[PDB]
């Protein structure tokens, strides 16, 4: 098989008590660059665009500056080497592209508020849990200028959903609905087990079954009419809800059906009132009653860590496919701020309640990054108020990375939204090419390559190859196993993410090596 | 200022001309504020790191999972990034290298966010341990899992954040709502027995906190431990290695040494922890833990307290002796137990590298040892490497950063910069009080002794910005808001030289609200 070349020697790196000449530290950091270089030319398995010549160039210039966003984005502070003017007009843009209310401004409930992210989208999930957990549970709302399960909200997300939100929820102590299940409703889970016929809670909400019947071999969207069940199962108990959707899931680049999903709990919050309902948020100022405000009994926080940053420009040639001169094949759901529908007797109720999105994943960063984005009206109050920094604590992070404004400000600067439609076309139909060379080339080979596609999304599945070709091209892996409980019926995936810096050429240099790896052959 | 009409960015993008005067537009205000900052503990000048490493920004670079294993993202710096944990392990009196089958070795990873992920991470890791949840895997008493926090008054506030996120009481929470009648402190206000908010730090001249050093008062802190370690609680302490205001360094060994004796007689050195019950019959499974974790706020200190020590050690080899004593603190800490064996009192150090180092954006390091490791929320297979850290996907550029830095300076290099910092402090100092008797105002100025931080009465607003002075409010009385005083400060950071200092005090001298200080 092929040779993905030598890895770093930790020998080269190890920081002596006197220090390391100029010779030995610059040896060093070239075999660094020629490590990541043939890495990032041949990288092809996950989420992440590899090409940004054109920021490098560009902001390079900034590297000397202690740069940092500390503090909310929408005051200075203190620290004054910070790029909070930059990351305004970033959070602006997706705002605009999200269907946000904008300006931001702290005394329009409806208007947007968001920060970037300092880690990647785990910053952002952590953020979302953490306030639709205070949210939900009651606590106190950032300043303007009968039920025992009220207080106790329960999490829903699908079998696709991304490890982020397993650590979340351990983290914050936000209770799945299968810890709720199994404790406090142990023979009443309202779904069977498609495997066994049991009553058993699923550990996630399903996804939607394959031709085998099962989810693994599905198209990694969450099952509607599961979530539903189970959503109104925990609502008539009175619990309030948080339900994660993701808009390009981490294996399969799925997009949960967003709009369908509000159409269909919409009624379910109504009937329980969850739409506006009233919750104590502590003890009285003084004499022994409670406070109280009026609050939704539900959260629904789309994870688009990918998929935020081009389904608004798929959607867009949606809309108008002759101007863009593309439709696309797939539908994608509608899943922004935008999204309103109608009640029985509340009038019309804006479903989402936050975003976030990676700027490492479709656009291209050289470190994590990424926005968190929800509205004024849920803004919890800050933990403490830090005189120090002067501007208020209202972040995951602390110190923020403000390079990172500078990059995506860079990247949305250099593309009109007709380029940003051009670069998802491209990819969505690279994706289709792939796919239909994995199934000409097991009519060539003899082999089995068990390629899938979810219809629009960007990331291709088939068979895992030899070590050392998973090694050159970076491809990411998962087993599945094809009936739950089994693992006599392990099959081992990778898959390729066709990002914009995935070409043609790239992918048909791949192919050439899969159709002569052992693994592949040898079957 | 920054003029917002210049960044907005149309639907149509950005011509390269309007591209271009944005950039220089922010180039020139930053390069503006980074070379008058004094008032953040944060160096500004990091003297070729992006000569150097500008090079690597078109690696869409990704430390995806765990530093000590292979992972399926190849554009990855680990390598590095074990040479960066493999340096600072051994500056901590830490054992290497890591070793998954050594309980005594080291584990850390580099942060994404600041030393915020790493008190977060630092109070995870506690929480879990101390609750009784499952450690990681290697190649009567009703308070027992309720573990309670404890850190004084100058603590940052990202512990605030972290007790929030993480539902972890802090012992004047847990007074409140179980032991409301209880508390074993007298207000030295007040003189009621009301529990405090923090552990109180030591008084200043004025007999109260806000005019002391800001180290944690060690008697206080020890009567407040052994009340919860009696009814039955494990106990987390989080101690200040350079506190953000003051810059204060709470005496970690001589803590140690006052706790040991409260944790050995209240069970705490070995414990007995139910873990889960067991798969037929559920009996309780059980492993031995200690029943407390002191960790260290570093995020400053711990960049710098090494290199002051190692010249306190040996003044005549360093040609300097450090005026004030910094504590022994880090992972070589060991006391001796009531039989003659011997304890490691520390369980966490978290370190900034944006902070004492300099690095671009937020960094740090977490350090703990592989006994403590929780096992991680979930089995990940797409990273390929264990999901044993706070971030996800992780900044692989600050290893780059933070190798370099490292790589430039030897350890007696690094005591020249931390002497330097020290001795323009005791100089801006004395400078200050000497303004106070050629002009005849009173500028409040005082320095904790060891730290790097100065702080004196806040000047205009128009010097405020230029310098990028830190600002601190204070009430004199706890409570009365007639007390009100505001404080700046300057952080002697290794990027503050002399002619920095004595540009600033010259403005100082002729500043409205200094001139016109009642
Ligand atoms: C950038 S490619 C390696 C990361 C793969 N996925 C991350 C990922 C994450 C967490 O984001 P981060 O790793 O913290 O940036 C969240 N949600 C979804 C749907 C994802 O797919
Ligand atoms: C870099 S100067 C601005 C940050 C000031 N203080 C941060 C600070 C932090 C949180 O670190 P970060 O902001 O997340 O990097 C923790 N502990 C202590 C003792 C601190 O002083």
């Amino acid at each position: 098989a092929v040779d993905p070349g030598p890895e770093l020697d930790g020998g080269d790196f190890a920081l002596p008590e006197g220090g390391l000449d100029d010779d030995r530290r610059l040896r060093a950091l070239d075999a660094v660059d020629e490590y990541l270089t043939r890495k990032r030319k041949h990288l092809v398995g996950y989420q992440a665009t590899q090409d940004m010549q054109g920021t490098a160039l560009d902001l390079a210039r900034f590297m000397p500056n202690n740069i940092n966003n500390l503090g909310d984005p929408f005051q200075s502070g203190g620290y004054k080497p910070n790029t909070k003017v930059v990351e305004r007009a970033v959070l602006d843009y997706y705002a605009k592209l999200w269907h946000a209310e904008r300006p931001h401004d702290p005394a329009d409930p409806e208007s947007y508020w968001g920060y970037m992210l300092s880690m990647g989208s785990t910053e952002g999930n952590m953020y979302a849990l953490w306030n639709a957990r205070d949210y939900l549970s009651g606590k106190a709302l950032i300043q303007p200028p009968r039920n025992p399960n009220a207080h106790h909200p329960v999490a829903f997300y699908s079998e696709d959903t991304h490890y982020s939100f397993a650590k979340a929820v351990a983290v914050l102590g936000v209770e799945t609905f299968h810890a709720v299940g199994l404790e406090k409703y142990a023979d009443e889970c309202p779904l069977v087990d498609p495997v066994t016929g049991l009553r058993t809670w699923p550990t996630e909400v399903p996804s939607r079954p394959g031709p085998s019947g099962l989810s693994w071999d599905g198209p990694g969207e969450i099952d509607v009419d599961a979530l539903a069940v189970l959503v109104e199962f925990f609502a008539a108990k009175g619990h309030p809800v948080f339900v994660n959707l993701n808009l390009g899931s981490t294996f399969k680049g799925a997009h949960d059906d967003v709009r369908a999903v509000c159409e269909r709990l919409l009624p379910i919050f109504e009937r329980h009132g969850l739409v506006q309902r009233e919750v104590v948020y502590g003890s009285c100022p003084q004499t022994g009653r409670p406070l109280v405000d009026v609050r939704r009994g539900f959260w629904i926080h789309v994870d688009g860590a990918l998929g935020a940053g081009y389904a608004p420009f798929l959607r867009l040639a949606a809309e108008d496919p002759e101007g863009y001169g593309w439709t696309p094949e797939a539908e994608l759901p509608e899943f922004d701020f935008g999204l309103r529908l109608p009640t029985a007797g509340h009038g019309e109720v804006d479903m989402v309640s936050s975003i976030a999105m990676s700027g490492h994943k479709w656009a291209g960063a050289p470190w994590p990054c990424g926005i968190y984005m929800t509205k004024v009206k849920y803004q919890i109050s800050p933990p403490s108020q830090p005189d120090y920094i002067g501007a208020p604590d209202t972040t995951f992070a602390g110190s923020r990375n403000g390079f990172s404004p500078l990059i995506l400000w860079d990247h949305l600067s250099r593309y009109s939204y007709r380029d940003q439609v051009e670069r998802i076309r491209e990819a969505q139909e690279l994706a289709a090419y792939l796919e239909r060379r994995l199934t000409a080339m097991e009519r060539e080979l003899g082999v089995e390559l068990w390629p899938a596609r979810t219809p629009g999304a960007v990331t291709v599945r088939f068979r895992k190859p030899s070590a050392e070709l998973v090694a050159k091209w970076s491809l990411s892996s998962q087993d599945v196993l094809m009936v739950p409980g089994d693992e006599t019926t392990r099959r081992s995936y990778v898959h390729v993410f066709v990002m914009p810096s995935v070409d043609r050429a790239k992918l048909d240099a791949l192919l050439a090596e899969l159709a002569e790896d052992p693994v592949i052959l040898g079957a």
